[PDB]
């Protein structure tokens, strides 16, 4: 039981109280009705283009206008869908139908009018082109990336990213409306534009109708590539791991020999959320307005993660060395099994025959140190559940041969082990 | 069912995991008998329609849906007789000594819709254009198609090496000079994302099938559109450059390739009814014109093959395949020790028989008269446990280490996996 | 550098059970 006793002159008994909580909703669509957001009035277009290229060059944006014109010009973008397009029970969009961002989602408009104005970067006195306004689509959702990608030493890469958009948009199928180092300049004002819902949500939407169909203006996606799987970097880590190591999805967890697995596994492989479906609403679920946390979070599955990483450090992937380790998560035990999975899974591999010249021969080939959850689990139950020194040897080489980030498992593995 | 696992304690719980998944692959082969087609907006008066393009090329304005039907117009101009007949998916492009276009092995279909041919750039051409002058804007615009696909870092100098080249060669009998130099550069860098274009890829492969098949005076044309053949099959001619580098004969280098997941690749790529073996087939060039989705032949869907080969290229040091991009998903590792052994047998070693004899009975003694196989191999990795050897590991990091690792290519990736 | 470790995934019920039937911290 969980009380435990005391000799402090009298023999007391005291029972052990500590604060635990969870609060896990996923991501599935019971109601069958699109996801939707309510923004402003319908735009003028022409203007709201005006004004928000005005607000770019003077680093000063409306958040709710900015959605408002984003949402009327999801409708310069169509293209005809390949296949039935159905995600969550939802119709979508029947095969050769041409389609819109419109499509995929519900955009709810408020009698209230938007303010629309403009500062004093403003040099066109005609109405845009079409390339011209989903060149300023794109630098607007690009912000998105920018918020998001804000951290501590992200700097000259913060940089490269906003080169690399600039540089897309500048030129065909798009025409350069900004000029150099404005989106730099924007973003230090929108550093946060993140947090804004409605502006994750539209970013998700464009991303979703991007990935599946070809466009012309696809490059849009450069800012939108980060909302797709947002959220769930430990079930992705994991289909990771599990194509890496070549294990069917089921195997690797049979090499999981720990109770706190238990809760996680089950987290993140609950039925009903299409997370094998391609185009589902799951990929950009968060994105949406679905689901509030992410069940799939590197957090949420942090037992997982921390082990899938451990084994990456130790068969050397820059990926897993760069991660950022969930200390809550028992991290030192998720280190020593990960040596454990780490040395039989490196450098060795399962190998068959599989091709002959004659069926002869295929038949002479079936008349005829192992791999195996049960050999790990002895091994290590051999040594104690203790790390073998060559575990140690391999974690430090690799941690020590490479620069280190601030909190990442590399980090780790050279402040745990290093004499 | 049988993919599933026992996750609970006081209950007993059954989950099948779930994974991220999202791909399906379409084939090229041409059953509806219909060469690929892409309507065209208006018929074009030859002359008339030179002058605009031209004058759009200098003012570095972009008019890709009128460039696309002059190219068409100018397929005219392009003319030669076909050597021997020609048979693809079904279809049969003329006959030997047939007279034939690129507009010939295509079908366009004409529109009567109106489109806007602007005269935003400088030409002095009063006179109707010469036969080469439309040639030597034909190619120029053609050779945009592969400035743009070249696009990536430190690939600067590369880029402006190409672009000198292709305007040397404009410039030359039987092209004439009609942009100078350095506009090709600049014209570029206005659009590095032509490649992106539906209609541009379609015409690049549509001249590019015309000048394999066909000798003509301006098959030079075929620079800048040589990269839309065998485009996204680079896991095909990956395993066909393999072939040639161990010397082997594709069944036998196949029978080397021991692992389960080959099986699927393997399949894939050698799906019988496309025509990788016939020699001018639309297969070629599949992936530029319209009959492509995905592609079957691609690195990523020949993964696990496409990394096996590379790494035993690096085990051999072909510079080529250090400088490849690895695939991660592919289970890396697992090919990379395959590719030790593999390598450690096709790596300074030969199969050598006498071929040549002075005379006829020298041949007959030698006829009357450790081991390369498969099994062989098979049984040394079987006796060192599937574990790469240490002189695999050795070897591999010689050959890495000595060598300028690229971003995300093998190079990096076995230098990062074994440096102990 | 230790852990308590323990198999507590299976492939089937029935070895799940075995499992029950079969230095120290």
């Amino acid at each position: 039981k969980i009380v435990f006793k005391v000799n402090n002159q009298v023999v007391s008994l005291k029972p052990e109280i500590i604060v635990d909580q969870h609060e896990y909703k996923y991501p599935a669509i019971k109601d069958l009705k699109k996801p939707c957001i309510t923004l402003g009035k319908a735009p003028d277009l022409n203007k709201a283009y005006k004004s928000v290229l005005s607000g770019m060059s003077a680093a000063k944006l409306d958040p709710d206008d900015v959605c408002s014109y984003l949402a009327a010009a999801m409708q310069f973008f169509e293209g005809t869908c390949p296949e039935d397009w159905t995600s969550y029970g939802i119709v979508i969009a029947r095969k050769g139908d041409k389609i819109t961002p419109g499509s995929l989602v519900e955009i709810k408009r408020t009698d209230v009018e938007g303010n629309w104005a403009l500062t004093g970067g403003m040099e066109l006195t005609r109405d845009p082109t079409v390339p011209e306004h989903a060149s300023l689509v794109g630098l607007l959702l690009s912000l998105y990336r920018l918020s998001k990608i804000s951290g501590q030493n992200t700097g000259n890469y913060k940089t490269n990213i906003a080169d690399r958009i600039e540089q897309i948009f500048e030129t065909a199928p798009f025409v350069k409306i900004v000029e150099h180092h404005t989106l730099m300049t924007t973003h230090k004002m929108c550093a946060n534009w993140s947090t804004i819902p409605n502006f994750r949500f539209l970013a998700g939407t464009y991303d979703m109708f991007f990935s599946r169909i070809e466009h012309l203006y696809s490059a849009i996606r450069v800012g939108t590539v980060v909302t797709a799987y947002e959220d769930c970097s430990g079930l992705v880590s994991f289909t990771g791991f599990i194509k890496q190591i070549n294990l069917t999805a089921r195997e690797a967890i049979l090499y999981f020999f720990h109770k706190n697995f238990e809760e996680e596994i089950r987290r993140m492989f609950e039925p009903g959320q299409e997370t094998a479906v391609p185009h589902s609403y799951f990929i950009h679920f968060r994105s949406l307005g679905l689901s509030g946390k992410s069940p799939y979070s590197s957090n949420a599955v942090g037992h997982v993660f921390n082990l899938i990483h451990f084994v990456g450090c130790y068969m050397g992937q820059v990926r897993s060395l760069n991660a950022t380790v969930i200390a809550a998560c028992a991290p030192h035990e998720m280190s020593v099994l990960g040596g454990y999975l780490g040395e039989e899974f490196f450098g060795k591999g399962t190998f068959e025959r599989r091709f002959f010249r004659d069926e002869k021969e295929l038949q002479e080939y079936e008349a005829a140190e192992t791999r195996s959850p049960e050999a790990v689990y002895t091994r290590i139950m051999m040594n104690g559940g203790r790390l073998k020194r060559s575990h140690i040897r391999r974690y430090v080489s690799v941690s020590s041969n490479h620069q280190a980030r601030p909190n990442s498992f590399a980090e780790f593995l050279n402040k745990t082990y290093s004499s």
